[PDB]
């Protein structure tokens, strides 16, 4: 606990729980600069000047000898310019300053100061940019043609057609021929940062209040390193159960088993839930010897599970196209609709909506200029262009405890599309066969309800 | 004890607790800087300028002799250019400066004030360039050829492409034709220092608080040189139990022994003895002489041993491939599927999960393209292209104290890639036989568990 | 348990004779050429 | 093992590219290229009481 990354809003000279890593009094700790003075920084500079594509292809051709004439021309020219700069500059924190310790109202102290306060910002500075100049492509043409009677020819002439000037700056700095021009700031960058101009907040110093001359042990602040080492099971659990939240939020009513009365006591259930854990947090910031006792909540995994209990699937059917030409080979087709002649594989739940985290869409790219069988994850028809999507349903790629056990896997056959899906092993993982995509797994009915 | 390595947000004339290497109270000393002027510095200069690699080859054929002619060119031109130069500055402590000392009022003076307190910062800078000026590689060609009835043909033409400015500065300074520009910075950077602006904090110089004029003997320093000496073999265990924490987090919950009762009492049993040796740490700081009472806390070799105790393996059952062409030779292949026709060697657990430290893979390299058997360590197919993974899995490539016992060697013949891994000895190491990559043990099944 | 009851458009390229039909949810995944789009009409058996 | 104050190893140096026996004190094949490693130790070039 030393640096801490920037967080809008920050004043130099403010109380932070280390653990809850939030914000807290302003103006506890006053720093007076003694000496108005930039502090000692330091500098980097990566530059590529990619070189000059010139190429000059030139023809000449000419033939005489009822007299003819022949007079060809060419010209290709090319020049690609590509250019990169990559200017960092970091500060120090200045080591003559003073630091003193105001008296703040509280009969709860360690909630309103915390644990350290912001000493000084740790400032800095960032460049990048990116010039691509593209060729010319000139094309001077020409031809000509005398015969003898006379006749002239010269309906032959081309020129260049490209200019390409692609720029990108980015930069993090501080108030007080392209190629060229960004090069100039690139280096009056460099030459800037000498004049200290270069002040972005970067990072935060942390400061112990102990260490400070005017504390006269206001309080005995805590040590959190150990508490919040204990206490890393609960914080992981938090961010799990705020994003289960969305969860139930995003889903329709209409793919609830129970219907109505089942989104307000799912909400309910996990807010409810989201307050012991909130309020354990809280409690260890006034007992953080109190890390020792165990959670007293339901785990995330037992909730996830209750949540994806109570949510409608899908039974995609598959079933196996015959095509002539094929013996003891058939074509499985993973579509809900019953087929005639087609020999169904499996019926099985499944996700006919996203908005489920955890799981992924196994979507049949179907051409619709031909007859091809495809089959992407997480890739629809739309990136690609008259395509068409046989079926598309979201699934989990991998396991989870007592709810999806049972596998299925794809393979394809290059000669031919005839899709090759059917319950794979760990061992075809293990051993993959040529051209097969991917592998998933789906709910096993065996679960208890 | 006399220089220190700067730590961000220290504060000239503050504690320092050499033993705990921590900051304690700042602005005890006070130090009045009588006369303003920067202290004497050291300058050095390494400078390179690598040969100008000027190549011009030049051609012209000529031949004539119904009369034709040819006329041929080329021209190739190259410049390599580099640069490089490393600008060392190192200032010193000013002898003309007063040091006096300030009166905290504290019931535990050792554990503020400390030992040593921060008198001057050892400032300096540092410059380092290089420049990579690429060849033009001008290509002036051409062709003519001029028969008799006549005939040109000039279709022979380019010019160069090249041009490569890499330039990387690294700087640490204060405030106050690519080759020439980096040379006046790098020039300048030496005249700059006369003027003294290169201050950039390096090292912090220590001083005894018994030196001091305005001392009265406020307390009795301790002297930590002994302290620190006899307990050496702490501080060593306190950076291992450390970095264990990271390895019971870091590592999965479907890798454990005994399932979810597991991870936190695993965690909690390293945290709560991180604790014993924590406070032992800190009460050598109330009592040095404390430092003989031996440790009281169990090794972390024997708790590293109880980590692995409780975890999972993979049964890498090695089979010898039958191979046609082959008689009394057989091909091993480290393959966890069974086979049909292969000899099984061994079988044995092993590590299929990263996140252990101590432990590296040897993910065999299956060409793709072709049919080549590879064995490399911590070295996957991702290097290279279009390279089938065989096996991966991480293993300890060194013994452990009563845990990994068993060898395992890998050879290989450079003719044909018939993978040999055997079961290697000590001597193997000492008289290695052709292209044998690597050797490492695997757990013995002789732990009593 | 209002507009239940299904509506689909389907043309036919070579000659615009229109093909409106009472459509499925199966007619929506497996679509027709150039059936350009379906459509929910409310259902007479709600009570008034 | 080093880590033994007063004590120089003696590395014989094999040529990889050839058979040449050598013995270089405190001179490993690293600084050489293609020089197999028959025997290195270290040892007192002094006697002790």
């Amino acid at each position: 606990g030393e640096v801490v990354p920037y967080k809008a809003g920050m004043q130099r000279g403010q109380g932070y729980n280390t653990y809850l890593q939030s914000l807290c009094v302003k103006d506890a700790v006053t720093i007076e600069r003694h000496d108005d003075s930039n502090p000692p920084f330091k500098k980097e500079y990566y530059s590529e000047f990619i070189e000059e594509y010139e190429k000059i292809a030139k023809s000449m051709r000419i033939s005489a000898g009822v007299n003819v004439d022949i007079l060809n021309r060419s010209e290709f020219e090319t020049s690609t310019l590509t250019y990169e700069v990559k200017v960092l500059v970091q500060h120090q924190v200045s080591v003559l300053d003073k630091h003193s310790f105001n008296k703040i109202q509280t009969t709860t102290p360690h909630a309103t100061y915390g644990d350290r306060f912001i000493a000084d910002f740790i400032k800095g500075g960032h460049f990048y940019a990116r010039v691509s100049i593209t060729a010319k492509n000139s094309s001077e043409t020409s031809e000509l043609k005398q015969s003898a009677t006379q006749e002239v020819e010269r309906a032959v002439s081309s020129i260049k057609r490209n200019a390409s000037v692609k720029i990108t700056i980015i930069e993090s700095t501080g108030t007080s021929s392209d190629l060229l021009a960004v090069k100039e700031k690139a280096d009056q960058f460099y030459k800037d940062a000498d004049s200290g101009k270069h002040s972005y907040v970067l990072f935060a110093v942390l400061g112990k209040y102990r260490n400070l001359s005017n504390f006269e042990s206001y309080f005995a602040p805590f040590d959190y390193q150990m508490a919040s080492l204990r206490s890393w099971a609960l914080f992981n659990d938090f961010t799990l159960y705020k994003a289960i939240e969305t969860m139930i939020k995003a889903v329709p009513e209409s793919k609830f088993k129970d219907g109505p009365e089942r989104k307000t006591q799912l909400i309910k259930q996990a807010i409810n839930i989201f307050e012991t854990i909130r309020d354990r947090v809280i409690l260890i910031s006034e007992h953080p010897e109190a890390a020792k006792e165990d959670p007293d909540h339901m785990k995330p995994g037992d909730f996830r599970l209750e949540v994806l209990n109570s949510i409608q699937t899908k039974l995609f059917h598959a079933q196996s196209q015959p095509i002539p030409n094929t013996d003891d080979y058939w074509t499985d087709v993973i579509l809900t609709t019953k087929g005639s002649g087609n020999q169904p594989l499996f019926t099985f739940p499944a996700f006919d909506f996203g908005d489920l985290i955890g799981t992924e869409v196994v979507s049949f790219g179907k051409k619709k200029n031909g007859e091809e069988y495809n089959c992407l994850i997480g890739e629809r028809v739309t990136s690609l262009d008259d395509y068409k999507e046989l079926s598309y349903f979201w699934v989990f790629p991998d396991s989870v405890q007592k709810f999806a056990m049972e596998m299925y896997g794809v393979s394809k056959v290059p000669t031919r599309n005839y899709m090759r899906v059917y319950a794979a092993d760990q061992s075809d993982i293990e051993n993959p066969r040529p051209y097969q995509r991917f592998w998933f797994y789906v709910p096993s009915a065996n679960s208890p309800p």
